[PDB]
DNA sequence: ACAGCGGTCGCAGGT
DNA sequence: TACCTGCGACCGCTG
């Protein structure tokens, strides 16, 4: 067994045991060969980046249960994780020679950090004899496949994309690998000759630095949790059948979607088994949605947004952004922090931003009425500003998605009706008229009336006391009038479009 | 051409 | 309940 070589299996993303074909042809293939190979399951934490401010601690914490859970089930096959301290450019070279890897496996990704972090990793494996093999398993559909379909380019509205996805297959769902049979501890190399538990998942204290951030643990990390709560969603099967998202609540107390976002994020939750289950329902219920309104309609805007970020680089970005609307957006740091902060004035914007930071999950509509309000609607700040909040804030942070909703809230790309403005003080009414989400993340606001907790500057002097709230000293002042700007904003929006229309047909 | 259709998720005021 | 309309006058796709 000194001379056995080693298998490894790179965890990023598809934090998972089930349907993972990169971990399940490592695993297969060592029981194929039984006393040749020695499988090395991998993440590989980089220290340094414990601090980098755009993850917030609630999103450390649920990486952190995520690791603990998949050393948990890597355990059951008579292995374990590895997680490597260091930078793959360092991290590699040694194990590759240390371990002696015959093989490398991962599931691909398509954000530019990841490109070219693999096409480093791809170049040193070739010139020092390693196999990799990768797979595509975060997205139901290749990207790339669907780029190539559509003859080169990424579909630009969602009916032309579900037009081309449906000419494409869909690959076997996998279920969890095998137990490895014959398989002794590898060797000690010499990071875990100096310390056995070199390699040992990260407790909360080496992942979370500032744990004062951390919020109630709503949504434990890993996998397990990810089919736990998945199981529950799919449990019934009318919900599923008649979903239809603009109908679901921002403002429910409990989540009126499944929360299965940031098990989707991390890859704890195959999309592909996801959606499998989900059109096993739609096949025993006669009255159903369809896209794209329904759940799977839903996993279709993922894999849509998925296929544009993968043909442009600067999804993420105004600036050299194909899709995107060119808008002269404005520097306003009090009105950002404000917003940052959940400390506006507009009692349901604030809530939102408070739950957010709090929690690390908003709802859909949560989102578009606070990212509205940021760019277009209100202040008139840049969607990249929105877009670096959520990032630090949300256990989901996905860079394709944010990027895409950000530029869909602002009007940037996919969505250009302007002329739709949610209203921070209307929008929450429809579904939470009493303003119950407002009393519980705005406590200071607990006692006003549902007839102005929405727009407390309506309650006098007087009113504001006997509430124990007085706006500017309890409670902000309102930052801007949206009845006034909102209107202006309107204006400033059809003039950069009338912009972009000149330069567009210019170039032709 | 260039107008008409459809577009995940607006508001306010109708009935 | 769950539509309907005016507001002003978008885009990408289509033929
Ligand atoms: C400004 C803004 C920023 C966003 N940033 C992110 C992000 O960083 N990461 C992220 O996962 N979602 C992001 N979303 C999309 C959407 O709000 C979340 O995916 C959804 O709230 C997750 O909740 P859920 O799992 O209950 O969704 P469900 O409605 O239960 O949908 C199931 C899954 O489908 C996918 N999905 C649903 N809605 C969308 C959508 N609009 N776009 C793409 N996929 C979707 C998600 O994977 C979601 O988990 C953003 C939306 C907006 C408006």
């Amino acid at each position: 067994d000194s001379q056995r070589s080693t298998l490894v299996h790179w965890f990023r993303k598809g934090l998972r045991l089930h349907d993972n074909p990169a971990l399940s042809h490592i695993f297969t293939a060592a029981n194929a060969a039984p006393g040749r190979y020695f499988v090395r399951p991998i993440f590989i934490l980089d220290p340094g980046i414990l601090d980098w401010m755009q993850v917030g601690a609630n999103r450390w914490r649920f990486l952190q249960q995520t690791l603990e859970d998949l050393d948990n089930q890597l355990r059951k096959l008579n292995s374990r994780l590895f997680v490597v301290r260091g930078k793959p450019a360092e991290v590699f070279p040694r194990i590759f020679k240390s371990w002696r890897v015959e093989m490398l496996t991962f599931e691909t990704d398509i954000e530019p950090y990841s490109v070219t972090r693999d096409a480093a990793v791809q170049k040193l494996a070739k010139a020092e004899g390693v196999r990799v093999e990768t797979h595509c398993s975060h997205t139901i559909y290749n990207p790339e496949l669907v780029i190539a379909k559509n003859l080169g380019k990424a579909p630009i509205t969602y009916q032309k994309f579900l037009g081309i996805v449906e000419q494409l297959k869909v690959p076997k769902v996998l279920g969890v690998p095998e137990k490895l049979k014959n398989m002794p501890t590898p060797p000690k190399d010499e990071v875990e000759q100096k310390d056995s538990a070199a390699y040992d998942c990260p407790t909360m204290k080496q992942l979370v630095k500032r744990p004062e951030e951390l919020g109630p643990n709503k949504f434990p990390g890993g996998e397990t949790e990810a089919l736990r709560r998945m199981e529950e969603s799919l449990k019934d099967e009318i919900w599923v059948a008649r979903f239809e998202k603009p109908n679901t609540a921002p403002n429910s107390l409990e989540p009126s979607t499944t929360v299965l976002s940031p098990y989707l994020k991390f890859g704890c939750l195959s999309a592909r088994l996801f959606n499998q289950k989900l059109k096993e329902i739609i096949k025993r219920q006669p009255k159903h949605s369809q896209p794209p309104v329904s759940l799977i309609g839903q996993l279709m805007w993922r894999e849509f947004y998925y296929t544009v970020a993968a043909a442009e680089p600067n999804f993420d970005r105004m600036l050299g952004n194909v899709y995107c609307m060119q808008i002269p957006w404005q520097e306003h740091p009090d009105h950002l922090e404000a917003w940052t902060h959940g400390r506006t004035g507009y009692p349901f914007i604030d809530a939102i931003m408070r739950q957010l930071r709090q929690e690390g999950w908003i709802h859909h509509l949560a989102r578009h009425a606070v990212a509205c309000f940021l760019t277009r609607g209100d202040l008139w700040i840049s969607w990249e500003e929105g877009q670096r909040v959520f990032e630090q804030l949300l256990l989901d942070q996905d860079w394709a998605l944010n990027a895409g909703n950000w530029m869909w809230l602002s009007a940037s790309a996919f969505f250009h009706q302007y002329f739709r403005v949610y209203s921070p003080v209307a929008f929450g009414k429809k579904t939470d008229p009493q303003g119950h989400y407002i009393r519980k993340y705005v406590p200071e606001l607990s006692k006003y009336p549902a007839g102005c907790i929405y727009e407390p500057w309506k309650a006098s002097l007087v009113d504001q006391r006997a509430y124990g709230c007085v706006l500017g000293t309890d409670y902000p002042h309102r930052i801007v009038k949206h009845e006034v700007v909102h209107k202006e904003n309107i204006k400033r929006m059809g003039a950069a479009y009338k912009v972009n229309r000149e330069v567009r047909t210019g170039k032709e």
